[PDB]
């Protein structure tokens, strides 16, 4: 049951909910409000659960990509902010927030993969993923190699298969075309036959995985690599002198890292909308307000242009948004779990030679197509039943 | 709209709709009121528009296979047979017109696949699957084969690879469990594998397909075929001397054919359901309705006993009836279309040794229980929602 006259915010145990409820203290003594910060255990199956009979938090913090479910089950309020407040973040962000195509969320902070590079071996990294064949034959020279990073999944390989076109779901005016998928067009074709090559000509190898990877780049084995801010701990403690930087260009477009955007949605349940966007708007999305929370556990690249501006001073976190402006945001539909499936053994399949690049492509789009024909169909027949 | 104090009945051009007319103007000399038969063009498509705004016609005659679909949309009223009534019919059919459990359509009459064969290359048909081998060698040095059936299509290379234990959906209780599917179990795998034998010893071809098999039957060029009744008006126009009898059993169990059941379902919407219930009841399911019926278009086997023993005297059509008991109802739920497809496919690359039977049908099983999956999710978010 939801208390009227006060905030109640639920924000994973992995964040600087400390920072938050110095915010939540600031609220306090300039409006005389209450604000409680939480951070339960298992927050976003517990979320759903809770809100569904009504309940729970004011305001819950997570991941954009599984607000798309909570919208889509009636439990986040659609959002209010003006014009003028929409423009003090980067527009590229609103677009990960949108349930269709009403905005149903705060973007908080961004997220996405960049380029590690070992300063020592590679003053200057390739600029481009056509370049590293030749870099590496000089770097095996060395005893080095040029590049290696997880092959297994395809959240690490999908950057270069998208560069030329790939694509998971369309996006346009504001919504997901949920029957346009582009993981067999020529684009995701182009790219994944020059990751294959790369394999074939013996630049990597199709077995490295993310512990492989992450090893030889902190062994100073490897001149590159490719990972997000939650590795940069271990690459400091390994202390090899590194940079983060922009992914290199495939046929001259930019490679496209999936995009994570750490979000604030309201209850739809909350008596307490009004105060919940006064607190969101005009605290905790304010310079004052980003830094208590990232002095606490840092935010990595937020979507506030004013703080992102002075958090960007540290060039691994420019980088990172870089990466993430050039990037795909990851679709918040329930759907995407149809690609993950199936372009997984997609590049396992074109990388270990089991099939071609034309044929691994080919029958994943035929999958992700069927999954999601009979997930609508389902769906048809759930909801013209469930009226009744 | 719906006139009370009258029947309105649609069944298909193909069958004897003539013969079901008389059945209607008995009706009426006993009874004064007036029965209609149409035949209207894409009847199955039809029903369910014209049926979902609470109109049509009282009873509806197709396979049972397309009830399912209409039972589950609301379009069906539940029958009220006794069980008096229930024992006049072959007490299998009652389980091919069942949703939830609860009676759903009359059984009027079924089909099933038998082995055809050439009485004189072959006075007497192997009881065996095991012995068709030898029966092979046999008759190649006459220069003729044992055995010629479409190999590219799950209906008809199903009977065997069901005999074993092969399922498509376990039906347990009056209902099918949908989580229960029998595609990859240790049954399914001894049959596909007897076939892929046949080929691999060269006693089939795996291209072979419906025509080829069809004319070297009729050439008299192979000894048997796997074939239903809609294929015995060509044999006779042959002249083949040809007899029709039970499938061959496999590891000492029957061949499990697909049965299908032309079946009567009476309109939701309709205000003459007991009408509908006393003419199909008292009316159709007698000797002389059926015989009315049947003298217009043959009805094949049929679901009454009393009649069916008269027509049993013809052994072709006593033969479809003992394959049918022996068989397996084709399930009547929309997630048939899974198996349809993953099985095609299991079969046509075991068959060509793209696959090893063990991985086709792992694969197919994993595929099927994705789509249901995604449908039922699909279901559990359109309900949920759809109820608001």
């Amino acid at each position: 049951k939801i208390e009227e006259g006060k905030l109640v915010i639920w924000i994973n145990g992995d964040k600087g909910y400390n920072g938050l409820a110095e915010v939540g203290k600031k609220f306090e003594k300039d409006t005389g409000i209450k604000v409680t910060v939480e951070h339960p255990d298992k927050l976003e199956e517990k979320f759903p659960q809770v809100a569904a009979t009504g309940d729970g938090p004011d305001i819950i913090f997570w991941a954009h990509d599984r607000f798309g479910g909570y919208a889509q089950s009636g439990l986040l309020a659609e959002i209010t902010p003006d014009k003028a407040f929409q423009d003090k973040l980067y527009p590229f962000t609103w677009d990960a927030v949108r349930y269709n195509g009403k905005l149903i969320a705060y973007p908080i902070a961004v997220e996405a993969l960049s380029l590690i590079y070992n300063k020592d071996l590679l003053p200057n990294p390739p600029k481009t993923w056509e370049e590293i064949p030749a870099l590496d034959k000089e770097l095996k020279a060395k005893g080095k190699s040029a590049l290696m990073f997880n092959l297994q999944e395809p959240y690490f390989t999908w950057p270069l298969i998208a560069a030329d076109g790939g694509y998971a779901f369309k996006y346009e005016n504001g919504k997901y075309d949920i029957k346009d998928v582009g993981v067999d067009n020529a684009g995701a074709k182009a790219g994944l036959t020059f990751l294959v090559d790369l394999i074939k000509n013996k630049h990597m190898n199709a077995d490295t995985d993310y512990s492989i990877a992450e090893a030889a780049f902190n062994k100073g084995e490897t001149a590159m690599t490719i990972n997000g801010p939650w590795a940069w701990s271990n690459i400091d403690t390994s202390k090899v002198n590194y940079g983060v930087t922009v992914l290199p260009t495939f046929k001259g477009q930019p490679s496209k890292p999936f995009v994570g955007v750490l979000s604030a949605g309201i209850n739809a349940a909350s008596p307490n909308k009004e105060l919940a966007k006064e607190f969101l708007e005009n605290y905790l999305l304010t310079d004052e307000g980003l830094e208590a929370v990232n002095k606490d556990k840092p935010l990595g690249a937020v979507a506030l242009k004013s703080y992102e501006e002075e958090l960007a001073k540290d060039p691994r976190i420019a980088a990172t948004m870089e990466n993430a402006q050039k990037g795909e945001i990851m679709p918040n539909i329930p759907q995407m779990s149809a690609f993950w499936y199936a372009v997984r053994t997609a590049v396992i399949n074109a990388a270990s030679g089991r099939q071609t690049v034309d044929e691994a492509l080919k029958d994943a789009q035929t999958r992700i197509t069927m999954l999601i024909s009979w997930y609508m169909s389902g769906y048809h027949t759930g909801y013209y039943m469930g009226f009744r």
